[PDB]
């Protein structure tokens, strides 16, 4: 009996709990695609910067569900994180094949939390998720699709060079 | 037949008016507040801050919905302001259970007129009220819930101790 | 029993009170003139922001009261506030003239205050007054005077054109 | 196929694709009137900037719409640009008019397109044209109504020195 | 009768028109340049920035014809905007031969409009185009003849490889 | 068979990665107990930023143990991270012994490889715990111990006044 709670449906309390363990389990994977690209037989600090920037910015998307949990009246309720699918990735293109997938499974998960919270007539939730968590899906998705692109160009016989290429080029180090 | 009214229902328009006049009524009885607390039998500078504070908050509440209202073409239609509930307040605690309830009145017709704008199918209505009100009362309601919790925790045979290092290690002064 | 009262008559602390109310009134009466000329079919906005500002040196007026009411141990007591007397204003000179007159009903609430202060031989009451009432009253009716004046003289066949250019060349904007 | 393509109906991608075409038609009429404007037998500088300037919101509006249908995976697909309706747009109130109906056929078509994307729940379709186009829109319609108001009252027997005036103390130059 | 018209050919005034239309044309195909190379699957960034500079360089072009056109005393008369000749523009090789064959368009259209002018003997007409068009021309025109040398060089069994370095290394990002 | 590893045992390797599940799993009891003081029933904000600050200073030490594993040519393996013990975390004296608990548990795990280490005549192994991990907790540990003396201090029929000043004056906010 939360004395703050008001138009906070039990349903997306709950839904808000299971997109926390959602996106702990994202940044747990980009942790481990952040090291596993810093393996001395991987060895491309590109790729490894871009996925442990992720990782962060995964922590702060659950930090800020959290908060808003609070902020409503809700509470917390934390379940154990699911290690990550892979303990190798490939090379660049498979890692970052995996990496879309995932922000893809986010991003669906965002958009039923979205429709759940407009199915209870939520206006709170939505603008939240609008203000803090869907563009920066979209632009997310746009941009790992702009590198899957350039890493299909630089494919081929010569994809070894071609991956040296875009961490060098392409990717911040 | 206002030249620039385009899709802005005269069911919104009424409300936007009623609202308002609950903004005003709202100011009204912070400003009550405030003075109280400013009374040299209350004496609580921080509290008597807090809540005039929230009057100019208020002000700048419907000041804002009376911006909105010229905008759309709306006409603004003001009424008798209801004075304060009370004339005394009592103890912060009883003071800051009054600015909750109000709040949470204040947040309920927010969210009715949310419902009423997406009723009429009014986009530009629903994004100003996200925009400008909605997570301004949740982070408020919020603060109070956090400040009734503090002040019951500082309750008890020395209420009158807790009550003054609360105004003083708590609110502003 | 208020500890600190001294030489503070009960009838000043109620004619106090229902200043305060007037002022509360007339703020609110410049609420309205303002935004009537933010419409989008009056749009004068320097005399909408002539009457905002008046509106908020109003609200001066009766927060500085209050602190007086309690500086000398009255006790503040709030009564409904009566809405404007138009929904609609005219012209630039119809509302410089209601402007007018509600002014002078506010310095003669003033003047009788004084005088009721003089007759209980209240001399804070006076100085008060004196410092932050009377003066400020006479300059904003001079300046309320010279306004009609210049309106009148851009009067006549093309009232319009004298309208328009007195909100541009004299009023803020 | 796109590969970042996720919740994004073809029906939207089509009713940006002709809202696209929609804003680079408004942005030719907009160039239309700010030359006529500059025509020596017109001479209204502050007309003509007014209407350049906005061609130049009109083209931020049809290249942040084609950013929007690449970061959503859509496509564009560019259609020839019709004329402006007229060759001569007559005195500054008969341009302002015409600016407005135009303003107006934009602002439906905005409404239509969100009504569309709230069909086909697309919280970020919503979010997009909430953020970056319903409320510049009212406000810009504000703005002509304001605008033709000032107009009206400067109309009469001494139009043209009406019409002067407004250029000279009303519009940027 | 235009009152400031002096040795200004109808015949240059409606080749004026005639040229920008087809400024409007060109810039309306760069801006399909510039998108197209932004989307998910082309991604060049570098390719998307050099094709819309120069959209605003056509932009730069036809506001300048129509400011001169209004300073000789003639009359812009628009026309429909035709599409660009593509939807899709292949890979940066084909991009930029389509573009070149734009310039050249656009540089004949400007040396036929300077043989017009030469023939009505306007020897300002002559002077505008030599100081803000023919050599910009040149320029451009060797400037996209050098690019298509480098990405011939470019080319081959690798080509992606080249391209990518092209657009990396040449092209700003 | 990695090109770099030099006297590093499989051991040392099996146990670090067990030390960073170990790390994990503490930052992830951490962030429940920041966001359980952050409950608007809880309310006491220097707690739940004490807490939050520890969350962070684990994930850096398992991101540390993370870039030794690689700087040694070992191999990171994850494993699920057990959710915290508790749901909620009680009062602050409760929640400060569950968390020196936790300190003493990874303190003794340190302790644990630092032998193992030895064992295995690991120096590199040793620097590396004794410069980043063992004073690091000898330090936290006797702060907590401080935190609890303070607290029990405080205890008694007024703890709920205690636990307020506590929050207030010895934890930052």
């Amino acid at each position: 009996s939360s004395q703050i709670r008001q138009n906070y449906s039990t349903d997306v309390e709950a839904a808000v709990n299971s997109l926390v363990n959602l996106y702990l389990q994202a940044s747990y994977t980009y942790l481990s695609l952040g090291f596993y690209f810093d393996r001395d037989d991987v060895a491309l600090e590109g790729v490894s910067h871009f996925f442990r920037e992720l990782a962060e910015e995964k922590r702060e998307g659950y930090e800020r569900l959290l908060k808003m949990q609070n902020q409503r009246g809700g509470r917390a309720l934390f379940q154990d994180i699911k290690k990550p699918a892979e303990d190798e990735w490939g090379k660049t293109p498979d890692a970052m094949k995996a990496a879309m997938a995932l922000e893809k499974k986010l991003n669906q998960a965002l958009l039923d939390l979205h429709a759940l919270g407009s199915a209870r007539t939520d206006p709170h939730l939505c603008d939240f998720l609008e203000t803090h968590f869907l563009d920066e899906e979209v632009k997310l998705i746009k941009k790992m699709g702009d590198h899957l692109t350039n890493l299909h160009r630089l494919g081929g016989p010569e994809a070894g060079l071609g991956e040296y290429l875009f961490e060098r080029l392409t990717l911040k180090h």
